[PDB]
């Protein structure tokens, strides 16, 4: 197990992507670095052809798993590392469900100091007009400033003393911590400034202010003590049901309550939605499953992204993988196991390529009873 010594620190990462979806090639380069101690990669990928004819979120998968943390019960099942110097490739089929495909092959080695991912891409099939080609997927859920339907929400006043109502109604409804925040309202804008709630007790917080009348934004300075993925957060439209809005943001009506409990205590009932109300939608959580894959000296994965269209919706890409080593060194054959993936994509403001800046954390697992 000499591979896992090359990642004990910080190491510098290259990756270079040559891609042609339905004849429209593009090439994407990757700089920045890993810390597999602590399951974490900071990255970021220009479009050094232009602009990227496909969504950014749908590469994100293709875009180095040696850097995922394995805690130490789990270094037997590390088959990353332990291919490394030498490196392993890495070939998957995606498929896009109701479009096209992607089948990607990549090589994942040291170059000197330095892992290098270098993929070739080919996506085909895909409908010009689709999720994908059409750029329907958003790229990122909203950060810092929250947008709220101005005069929807609880009437707490007719058109210091604001916020002080605002401090009230989230105290009397029962809203968790709101004792650790501090409310501010500036004509239509409230500023929420805290430390330490927990990424949902701040989400519950947030829009439990927005969903005031005369709140039109809501400016989250609030730290949680822990990062972790935030919600999507969905406005209300007339005629929704909560069983609707389910079908529409996760597949099936039939995850209705996890969004109910989700926005307790703020909503009493499913039938106590409104118009303009904004909710949290809790993310429906998709890991990574490998296993070995022995007579081949390498490992297999299946797992499905899903990826938020931006008017309402999920785009699922199923993912099947295959790894086999490039060295003929032996290499660990791991038992079955899941990856837990982190992720968040941002921009830089003074960029101006068409770019993505990735933050990513990955943890290895042992497959639970609920499996
Ligand atoms: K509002």
């Amino acid at each position: 197990s000499k591979g896992e010594e090359l990642f004990t620190g910080v190491v510098p990462i290259l990756v270079e992507l040559d891609g042609d979806v339905n004849g429209h090639k593009f090439s994407v380069s990757g700089e920045g670095e890993g810390d597999a101690t602590y399951g974490k990669l900071t990255l970021k990928f220009i479009c050094t052809t232009g602009k990227l004819p496909v969504p950014w979120p749908t590469l994100v998968t293709t875009l180095v798993q040696c850097f995922s943390r394995y805690p130490d019960h789990m270094k037997q099942h590390d088959f990353f590392k332990s291919a490394m110097p030498e490196g392993y490739i890495q070939e998957r089929t995606i498929f896009f469900k109701d479009d096209g495909n992607y089948k990607t092959r990549a090589e994942v080695k040291f170059e000197g100091d330095t892992l290098v991912n270098r993929i070739e891409l080919k996506g085909i099939d895909f409908k010009e007009d689709g999720n994908i080609l059409g750029h329907k997927l958003e790229y990122n859920l909203p950060d810092g400033l929250f947008n709220f339907v101005k005069d929807a929400g609880e009437k707490l006043w007719d058109a210091d003393d604001q916020a002080k109502k605002v401090q009230e109604h989230l105290n009397k409804t029962g809203i968790p911590d709101a004792d650790k925040v501090n409310i501010q309202i500036a004509d239509g804008k409230a500023t929420v400034t805290g430390d330490g709630l927990s990424q949902e007790a701040k989400e519950k917080i947030l829009v439990a202010v927005g969903n005031i009348s005369g709140i039109a934004s809501v400016d989250d300075q609030v730290k949680t003590a822990t990062p972790a993925t935030a919600s999507q957060f969905y406005t209300v439209k007339s005629g929704d049901t909560l069983s609707a809005i389910s079908k529409q943001v996760y597949g099936n009506a039939n995850l209705y309550n996890k969004i109910f409990e989700a926005n307790k205590p703020m909503l009493k009932s499913p039938d106590k939605i409104y118009p303009g109300q904004v909710l949290r939608i809790p993310e429906e959580l998709e890991n990574v499953y490998i296993k070995a894959d022995k007579q081949k000296n390498g490992i297999k994965a299946n797992f499905k992204i899903r990826h938020n269209i931006e008017d309402g919706g999920v785009q699922l890409a199923y993912h099947y993988q295959q790894n086999t080593p490039i060295g003929d060194g032996p290499v660990l054959l791991p038992d079955n196991h899941y990856l837990s993936v982190q992720s968040k994509l941002s921009k830089d403001p003074n960029e101006k390529r068409d770019h993505m800046v990735l933050l990513e954390f990955v943890t290895a697992a042992g497959i639970t009873l609920g499996m």
